[PDB]
């Protein structure tokens, strides 16, 4: 019994990762939403709601499964196992049902690319939500008053099992009937994604990117709770209650899985081919194609193997006008790459004048500094750069700045007979001197 140490940790991990992601990463999930006003869609809508009910379970539902486990058989049915049959079918209820909402929503979203937006608002959401909750409570809460008096010869109240009559009506109310509507509609957006995607506004790719993320959520709940809902139904024509407890478990993991494939899951940056297409046009200087690229679904934020942005690239190659194009497609000003070097970082070193004070305007770190310690105006003041510098200052650069190897933009100046830009960050110091100057 030499494993029973291994184990603790093996276990601990998987369950110290489960709650980082399944409460940490849920709230994360939801105050995301709740404090962008931009965020605020229906899409994102239900993911808040599949959040809330993850955060529901872990508060709810795991505590009993976890008193369970720590004290033994405390198991007195009357109040306490009536409590959590009725929590962990009303959560699980709740998931399924929001991904009925989801699975409509994306068919209505690939299908009617430009009808969506009008057809779908916050007001129309909001019923969605609702609905869920009033139904699931009657799914969840109806057999708790249906079956009122427990059982003589053979009660199971701290069991999963029971009659047919639950294990068929409650499993249908709560899976199959749900998987049924949820596995036609993601049927039907399977086909239509396709049919559109051979015929083919970016209208499509910004939805049919949208189908494809929560298309992972919807098959990672059912591969989850299939193992579940299968033995239930299966056992009335099997499974000792050991073997229940981890297929519940496996449910229960679910809870954490969403927030984890919201950061996995390369989709908006799925087309490889259109990705790294974009990346290159950026670079190339091609305004035509980028703009091309760009509505026709290509995502603005694609992250190349080494962390550069079209903006990177394109702040680095001098490219003006794909910089602008790309802010305007609201693209991360201060994205960063392995080493955190920003556009402003490149378009600083390469001496383009025109995009620092527009990467700037559109609100770039002005002393953003890179794993070295190396900011803007280092890079700026190292090559001969001095209306860069002037700029920079202008936006508050910080002249004090210094790296990793104890080097300022004034030293690096000096150290590259910098004369002009070395007196102009000699003079920038003693800004704190002019408070006396009027
Ligand atoms: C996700 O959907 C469901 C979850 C459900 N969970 C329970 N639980 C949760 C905890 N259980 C066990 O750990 C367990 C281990 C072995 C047998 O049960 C049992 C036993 C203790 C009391 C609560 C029971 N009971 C249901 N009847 C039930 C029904 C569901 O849908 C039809």
């Amino acid at each position: 019994p030499q494993l029973d140490i291994t184990r603790a940790i093996s276990v601990g991990l998987v369950l110290g990762a489960f709650i980082l992601f399944a409460i940490v990463g849920n709230i994360l999930v939801i105050l995301s939403v709740a404090c962008n006003r931009h965020l605020r869609t229906p899409t994102n809508y239900f993911i808040v709601n599949l959040a809330m009910a993850d955060l529901l379970l872990c508060f709810t539902v795991l505590p009993f499964s976890a008193a369970l486990e720590v004290l033994g058989y405390w198991v007195l049915g009357r109040t306490f196992c009536d409590i959590w049959a009725a929590m962990d079918v009303l959560c699980c209820t709740a998931s399924i049902l929001s991904l009925c909402a989801i699975s409509i929503d994306r068919y209505i979203g690939v299908r009617y690319y430009l009808q969506y937006p009008t057809l779908v608002t916050r007001r129309k959401a909001i019923l969605a939500l609702l609905c869920v909750w009033v139904l699931s409570t009657v799914i969840s809460i109806g057999p708790l008053l249906v079956w009122k008096e427990p059982a003589p010869n053979y009660d199971k109240v701290c069991g999963v099992t029971e009659e047919p009559f639950y294990a068929l009506f409650s499993s249908l109310g709560s899976f199959y009937i749900p998987l049924a509507v949820i596995l036609v509609m993601y049927c039907r957006v399977y086909i239509v994604a396709k049919r559109t995607t051979k015929n083919l506004s970016f209208k499509f790719s910004r939805e049919k990117k949208a189908a494809k993320m929560l298309g992972i959520v919807v098959g990672m709940f059912i591969l989850c709770w299939l193992p579940f809902f299968i033995a239930l139904p299966l056992g009335s024509l099997k499974p000792p209650d050991a073997v229940f407890k981890v297929l519940l478990w496996l449910g229960y993991f679910n809870s954490c899985l969403n927030p984890i494939i919201y950061l996995c899951a390369e989709d908006l940056v799925e087309d490889w081919e259109k990705a790294r297409k974009l990346l290159e046009a950026a670079r190339k200087g091609q305004d035509d194609e980028v703009r091309i690229l760009l509505a026709n679904g290509a995502d603005v934020n694609t992250a190349d193997e080494t962390g550069f942005t079209p903006l990177h690239l394109a702040a680095w190659e001098g490219h003006l006008g794909i910089v602008e194009v790309l802010l305007k497609n609201g693209a991360d000003v201060n994205a960063n790459d392995e080493r955190g070097h920003t556009p402003l970082h490149l378009a600083a070193y390469t001496g383009h004048l025109e995009i620092v004070e527009v990467l700037l305007k559109n609100g770039a770190g002005v002393n953003a500094t890179d794993v070295i310690g190396t900011a803007p105006l280092h890079l700026a003041a190292m090559w001969g750069h001095l209306e860069i510098v002037e700029v920079l200052l202008k936006n508050g650069a910080d002249v004090n700045a210094q790296d990793k190897f104890g080097k300022t933009p004034f030293d690096l100046a000096i150290d590259n007979g910098n004369e002009d830009i070395a007196e102009v960050l000699q003079k920038a110091a003693t800004r704190e001197l002019e408070v006396l100057f009027q």
